[PDB]
């Protein structure tokens, strides 16, 4: 059979549970993670985004 | 006087050398930080990045 999965990209040890959206520098990224790894991803951009500002 | 000072936003405390650009979930953020925590923002992002892929 052909089998296709939807794999977490960080750590690769199962399947992820949402596409998270990011970018640095002007360059939009996208990860699939799991719920774990997503939380992780948002903890440490937390201070980063409370000391910084909004823009377009 | 009239005291103008480009303050990192992350400290406080130091003088912003640069400002980067970011995004989290939708939004796009600006932030104006001094190199050395330019360089802490850019590394907390290293794995992520090395991780994810372009658009």
């Amino acid at each position: 059979k052909v089998t296709v999965t939807l794999v977490d990209d960080f750590d690769g040890s199962g399947a992820a549970d949402e596409t998270v959206e990011f970018g640095l520098d002007g360059v939009t990224y996208e990860i699939d993670l799991s719920t774990k790894n997503a939380t992780k991803l948002r903890g440490d951009l937390k201070q980063w985004v409370a000391a910084g500002r909004r823009v377009g």
